[PDB]
């Protein structure tokens, strides 16, 4: 299993970007997929997660602005980031936690988001 992200970049304050997390490989195990972010020199914080259908959660600072979704046929999860502000600047990572008995976790490579 491998997670590859795309969609990062520089954007003007108030603007938007859609990040993609493409899951390659295979597993028959259930997984929770999450988004995290880390500003330079700071801690990596949790942003959002999606698991079973409609089971979605968000860090409060992004509620109403970010929307996580998935396209099952493409085995991809997206993070639509609207009304971006300086506080949202950072390296964004997607991650998956899978399994029932024992868990397997995988981290994407990270994609930079810089808000004017």
């Amino acid at each position: 299993v491998q997670l590859v992200e795309s969609g990062g970049g520089s954007v003007q304050a108030g603007g938007s970007l859609r990040l993609s997390c493409a899951v390659s490989g295979s597993t028959y195990s259930p997984c929770t997929t999450g988004w995290y972010r880390q500003a330079p020199g700071k801690e990596r914080e949790w942003v959002s997660s999606i698991s079973s259908p409609g089971t979605i959660y968000y860090q409060d600072s992004v509620k109403g602005r970010f929307t996580i979704s998935r396209d099952n046929a493409k085995n991809t999860v997206y993070l639509q980031m609207n009304s971006l502000q300086r506080e949202d600047t950072g390296m964004y990572y997607c991650q998956i936690q899978c399994g029932v008995r024992s868990i397997r976790e995988y981290w994407g490579q990270g994609t930079q988001v810089t808000v004017s």
